[PDB]
């Protein structure tokens, strides 16, 4: 162990930081977010400094370093480009006891200031001691994407109900289990950060009326349309606590391998599979008491039939809530150098299908960006009518099979090319029809 | 937040623990790893006191407390069973300025001991501040299991590079690229718990060789519609990574909560268009790790195809990372699905604000589609009054929501004929959707009703 990690009570403890650059900002900021009482001395101070002072927010020195500025002190920052103001700093801090970091320095003077994940009043902190500092981010980073953004107001409403948790719960045991589908409840943390009031004491009563073991949920999760970096930070969290993840072909390997390696998997997918079977499968794993994640292609309410399984949810009296996912048009737009907006060339974009039929009319208009789900088969069928409804036959079309993905190819060229085109390709696949297209020669940066 | 993390060098420092019993021989046990010079004031003293006396590892001294015994230190730990005391010793390090932990009061005095997960020299602290010990040790176990007993060596052995790292890299992204590559070798991380020393140099001999990608970059990132939780997994990388983010009104407080703190942020909003451009491009030159961090998805209403056509035109390299747009997130936290078994065939999104330029509203008002109106609180009248007259039935459902996603958010819902009135009632950013879909709010929304 070469360093002690404590958590500092730094509110209204006067702190010392010199410089007054850019460095000396951000450590500023984030003494200020901690409460601190803090003085900043520096030959000169970037405009963010004076703000701060005129809000009253801190202390401005215009001048050299001066010792006395620490004898009140209780932390200290060296945030200057200059080594030999630095070494003052610090030499100063060492001989008055008050904990001190010098930015550029990390092994010079008594203290580190490592990575923070911010829960208040959950914190986790990572250092290497100077030695890793990319590391460090690296883990920070991880952490982030793995904590959600409200589980500080979770943590602060446990305290409260810590003496009904050991009054109701006997053990330790059933305690660790109770705290465990506690800290992951998901209309909980919810309602807690909209101030529901009413909507916590519900789930807070659900919670302890319950059956230990039961914790029934679902959340349809937008799996988005392939690169597993697509995925929502709260999709990857709510599938990191499933108990059971039900999935089809158009989720990504790549995301499944993100699951949970305890949760159960079952597999919807058509390897002819209608849609209430998979509508009971996820009443059915909710009613045992499981927490459900139907994992989804793309955006789960944009041809995904979410609402429908959602809806046999409802009548049943199981929670449930909905992440939203990229759905293909955005996904594919992004990664073949397609805007579905751009300057003038488009008022509007259309996602469209491929009883009832389509309107050829409508569809023919310009100023639109057409992207057509499950048209493949449709394709030769689009071409003669959107050309005979009168779309100029220069109207540049794309189609992108396997958007974002490692594999995805893109073909292109104009209307009359595209009953064609669509040969080339097979599902998953967009096609795109519209004046943005001809910006791909620009503006593709993913590699085919 | 509540405390501030800090990693304390206490190697040769006077330390202080009043009390003699377990609880204080669990703090002495840290303090001791941690090299400090350690005093243990204490009426008794449990028996591992005693075997760390009798090696010259601490001091005891057998007595009540002695203030004066404070005056040289730079951290103290009360750790006695007796309140009283306890609280005078938090007083005396109080007025020397010095932190001080009551073990048994979390909240009182000026430091917190976290849970620790030991990689030496990688270290994870956690603690929830005494308010949930539960959650910090469920979530130590947790990462404990996360972080491989590997780190440990690789973070050692990025220390002794550090030195030649400096010397043989001259920039700041040449540097930082380096160590990228190095912490994510497995093999190199596997030659270490090896020792095996011949894989070690080869490996390293030639991750100093390799040629480094000395140029700026500019990436196009979709914060979503506000939630932070909707943002990408790649796209907190590439916030999480920037120099320089580049970012507007419409990307959420939240959102901004997760950039960096060391990178630069730059707020473009109220700029004109090619004013954002310039900066792209001035940053991007300079060899900045530049991200444009735009509400919703960068590619609906964005205007992202202008800053990249400046960089593609001055040889930036740069790239897109899709967002959750408008559309996606208040359709999922409104309740509204924007398609459904044949409501809606098709979804429309569509500009509320154009260039003398007029919406087709002969297409716009066909049936079996989902309308949405981005920036179309302005025209709301007006777009009810063209919808009308262009044949959608007056009783068409419609909602605005205003903040979607956000903890702030409102739904007003109604029906066409109250489209103009209902706008009124919310403001920027607002939504609004037209279509049978908004009946389905009533047995699809899991939000809030705000
Ligand atoms: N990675 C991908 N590349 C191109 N098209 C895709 C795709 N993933 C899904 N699609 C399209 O979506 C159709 C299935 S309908 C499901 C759509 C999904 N909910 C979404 O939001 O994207 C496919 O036929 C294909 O046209
Ligand atoms: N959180 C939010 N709630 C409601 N509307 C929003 C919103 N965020 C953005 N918008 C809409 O988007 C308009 C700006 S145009 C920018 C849209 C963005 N590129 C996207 O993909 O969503 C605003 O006028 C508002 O209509
Ligand atoms: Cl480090
Ligand atoms: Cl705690």
């Amino acid at each position: 162990m070469d360093h002690l990690p404590i958590f500092c009570q730094l509110r209204d403890r006067d702190c010392l930081i010199v410089g007054g650059g850019d460095v000396a900002e951000r450590k500023a900021r984030l003494l200020l977010e901690a409460g601190a009482r803090l003085t900043v001395n520096a030959l000169t101070f970037i405009p963010q400094f004076t703000v701060w002072a005129n809000e009253g927010m801190l202390t401005l020195v215009e001048g050299p370093f001066d010792e006395t500025l620490l004898d009140s002190c209780w932390l200290a920052i060296a945030a200057t480009d200059d080594d030999t103001v630095n070494q003052r700093v610090s030499d100063a801090a060492e001989s008055r006891r008050i904990f001190c970091n010098v930015v550029d320095a990390p092994k010079a003077a008594s203290f580190i200031m490592p990575s923070i994940i911010d829960r208040s009043p959950l914190m986790v902190a990572v250092s290497a001691g100077g030695t890793s500092p990319v590391l460090a981010r690296l883990l920070r980073e991880k952490l982030e994407s793995l904590l959600p953004q409200h589980l500080g107001q979770v943590a602060r409403y446990a305290g409260q109900l810590r003496a009904r948790v050991k009054k109701q719960f006997a053990t330790m045991g059933e305690r660790r289990r109770f705290w465990e589908k506690f800290f992951v409840n998901d209309r909980l943390a919810q309602s807690l950060a909209n101030a529901d009031e009413k909507a916590v004491n519900a789930t807070t009563e659900r919670l302890f009326s319950e059956p230990l073991d039961h914790r029934g949920e679902v959340v349809l999760v937008g799996a988005g349309p392939g690169d597993a970096g697509l995925l929502t930070l709260k999709g990857l969290q709510q599938i990191q606590q499933a108990d059971i993840v039900v999935y089809d072909r158009l989720v990504s390997d790549d995301i499944m391998n993100l699951v949970r390696r305890a949760a159960d998997r079952v597999f919807v997918g058509k390897r002819c599979v209608p849609q209430e079977e998979i509508n009971q499968i996820l009443l059915r794993e909710a009613q045992k008491g499981k927490r459900v994640v139907r994992l989804k292609g793309g955006d789960p309410f944009i041809f995904g039939r979410g609402g429908e399984e959602l809806e046999t949810l409802c009548h049943a009296g199981i929670p449930f809530s909905v992440v939203p996912g990229i759905t293909a048009a955005s996904g594919c737009s992004a990664y073949s150098g397609i805007p579905l907006t751009h300057r003038d060339y488009a008022q509007s974009v259309r996602l469209v299908t491929g009883g009832g039929e389509l309107d050829w009319e409508n569809l023919a208009a310009e100023k639109q960006t057409l992207v057509f789900y499950m048209g493949l088969n449709q394709a030769a069928t689009i071409q003669e009518k959107l050309i005979a409804f009168g779309m100029q036959a220069d109207m540049p079309v794309a189609l992108v099979e396997n958007g974002t993905s490692v594999k995805q190819r893109v073909v292109h060229g104009v209307l009359t090319q595209l009953g064609e085109l669509a040969q080339q390709v097979e599902s998953p696949a967009l096609i795109i029809v519209g004046r943005v297209v001809a910006l791909r020669d620009k503006l593709n940066w993913f590699s085919n």
